[PDB]
This record gives C-alpha cells, structure tokens and sequence, in this order.
C-alpha cells in the first residue's frame, strides 16, 4: 500500500507535520521509534512551562503534545510506533521503499524527515522507561540540589558526573546510592575515593535492570550483580540517570544525505539532496535555521507544500487558510 508521504519522527514537529498533510489531502503516515509520540518534550520537559510558541502565552509541555495529538488525529493519518526507519530504496517506478530495522517495509511517494537528531536512545535504559517516569521523579540530572533534599536518591552511571553529583548530593540526601556496572570510576580519582569513604552507597559491579513503580513515580529499582547474578531490589525516591545519550542518525548515515552538524542540510523549500525526501524541524540544517518548535511549525508545512508540489506540479502553493478550509469550517 503507496502513501503519499510518510513522515519519520513523531515528534511535536512530525505531529503538525501530519495534520498539514491531510489539510492538503495526502494520504499519511508518521514513523516514531519511541513507543509513544512527542519526542523531546515528552522525554525531557513534559513538566515545563514553553512560552516560546507563537500565540501560546504558556503551556505545559506534555499539554502541547495532547494538543498536537489532536491536530495530528484530525485527518485520521496512520501512526507507526516502536520502529526505526533505517533502510531507504527506490523502486523502477520512483517509489520510496523504507525499512524498519525488524524488515517492515514501507511504501511511500515521499518522504519527511521529522526525526531530529536521531532516535531518541538513552545508553543502557528502556525507551519504555523514559516514556513512562518523564517528568516524575526520573532524572538525567541534578537541577537544583534543593529539591534532593531528605530524599532517597540513586543516581546510576559510572562517569565523573554521577560521582561528583553523588558527592554534593551526600550532604544533603537522606541517602544517596550509586550504581555501576563497573568496580572502576571517571573523574579524578580523589571524588572516588571520597564517595567510596562517604556515607554514600557504592554498589558495583551491579547492572540497573528494572524500574518497579506506579502511577505516582519509581518507587524501587531491581539490579543486578554483573557475576555473582544476584538481584537485589534499591528503594527509590529519586533517580538519576547518568548513561549518557545515544542520539544520532544511525544509518540515514548510508543514505547519501547531505549531512552538516548531524543535521540534515534543507534549502529553503525544505529539499534535502535526495528527490522526494524532504526535512523538518530540528533534522534540518541552513544557517539561520530557528531550532524552536515555533521553526519546525513553519518547516513542516513547507516541507509539505514541496511534496505536494513534487507529486503534482500543478498543485495550488499551498493549502486553503484552515478558516476557510472546506474540510474544517
Ligand atoms: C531541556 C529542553 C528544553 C527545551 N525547551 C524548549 C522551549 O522552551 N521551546 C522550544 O521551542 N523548544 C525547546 N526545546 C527544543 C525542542 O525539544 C525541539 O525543538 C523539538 O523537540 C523538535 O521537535 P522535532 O519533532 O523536530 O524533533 P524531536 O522532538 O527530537 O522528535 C524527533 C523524533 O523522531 C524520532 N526518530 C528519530 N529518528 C527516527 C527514525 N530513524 N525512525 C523512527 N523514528 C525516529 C525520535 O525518537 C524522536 O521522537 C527544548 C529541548 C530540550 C532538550
């Protein structure tokens, strides 16, 4: 079955990216590897206040992405979940074969690349997990040590960020763990030293296996002895994850785009060098480029306008105003 564009990146980029598609008739699809939509704001601010969209004085991050839901849901476009797109081809006829990483194959006639800066991929952590505790009381980092405060912290990582964060959190947790897969630390060997002579509790060479939570936040984490492979079971009021991030293109490497600072170079059409491929939101690269949501708003729907354009050349510049939309009013 041939889509007229299929979108890869669910994204708040990809979302409005899908709702214009339907304003202009195309038959959708949008491609998300996370098993939810909403991309950085739901992983990493689904809590916060953005003030920073057009005609928005304030709204929650996570309240954007349900209102982005509902535009994109507007047109009934099909969403594909769990899945990255890492395979591209094109047939005799033009058409766009894209392909999960598990073998699915795609069809399409065009393609959006909403998929910022790459899967959305924290290093040894569940997709699954991100998803669920972003906003509660999951971290990738220390905001305000105050917040900490009487709180029963891990914070799992190896690094000289996680030492030192566990070294000013001490003072000032109830208490504070560390796991690590690993007997061995980054950082300068003193902050080791200190932490592992401290009240802080060092556990390694343990694995972070499992989060055992509710509809509140985490509430243990099972871990995992790397040779023993006794489990044990870490009460949580806090965790911190410091694994750090895996976020790139992957093999949309092997495609032949033209690539510049992990981002896809876009003219001012939203073209990337490859027909029928065109890019949106934080994916795309060009000098003066707004690496905003309120960008992406305006790169989607041009990104849109030049599929359409590409499919048929005598197509209108761009969709009816949605006040007098035939489909909407
Ligand atoms: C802490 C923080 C605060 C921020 N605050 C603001 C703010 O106040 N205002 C503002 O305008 N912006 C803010 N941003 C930026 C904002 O998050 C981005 O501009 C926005 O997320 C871009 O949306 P997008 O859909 O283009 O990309 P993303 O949100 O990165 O979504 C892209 C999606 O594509 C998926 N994906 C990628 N590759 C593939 C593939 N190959 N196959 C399938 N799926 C794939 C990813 O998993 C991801 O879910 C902030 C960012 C951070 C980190």
């Amino acid at each position: 079955e041939v889509y007229d564009v299929t979108i890869i990146g669910g994204g708040p980029i990809g979302l409005f990216t899908a709702f214009y598609c339907g304003m202009r008739e195309l038959k959708t699809k949008v491609i998300e590897f996370l098993p939810k939509l909403g991309g950085k704001v739901s992983l990493f601010f689904p809590e916060k206040i953005i003030r920073d969209i057009g005609g928005i004085p304030g709204i929650a991050g996570k309240q954007l992405i349900e209102q982005l839901k509902e535009q994109a849901a507007t047109f009934d476009p099909d969403i594909v979940l769990n899945q990255r797109v890492t395979g591209f081809e094109r047939l005799d006829d033009g058409t766009i074969v894209l392909t999960g990483s598990e073998g699915k194959k795609h069809y399409t006639r065009t393609v959006i690349l909403a998929c910022g800066m790459g899967t959305l991929e924290v290093n040894e952590f569940d997709s699954e997990d991100a998803a669920r505790y972003a906003g509660k009381n999951l971290h990738y980092g220390v905001e305000k040590l105050d917040a900490f405060k009487g709180k029963r912290v891990v914070i799992s990582g190896g690094g000289d960020t996680a030492v030192d964060w566990a070294n000013e959190l001490e003072p000032i947790a109830a208490s504070v763990t560390v796991v690590h897969r690993r007997e061995e630390f980054g950082g300068m060997e003193s902050s080791v030293t200190k932490m592992k002579q401290s009240s802080v509790r060092v556990l390694t060479p343990y694995r972070l296996e499992q989060l055992n939570g509710d509809e509140e936040g985490i509430k243990s984490v099972t871990v995992c002895h790397t040779e023993s492979g006794q489990r044990k079971d870490i009460e949580i009021d806090e965790l911190i994850i410091n694994h750090g991030f895996k976020i790139d293109l992957g093999p949309m490497m092997e495609w032949g785009l033209e690539i510049e600072e992990g981002r896809v170079k876009a003219d001012r059409h939203m073209r990337t060098n490859l027909p029928g491929v065109f890019v949106a939101g934080d994916a795309a690269f060009y000098e003066s480029k707004l690496r905003l949501i309120a960008g992406g708003f305006t790169e989607g729907p041009t990104a849109v306008n030049s599929a359409k354009a590409y499919l048929d050349p005598k197509a209108e510049n761009m969709a009816m105003y949605s006040t007098h939309h035939k489909k909407l009013v």
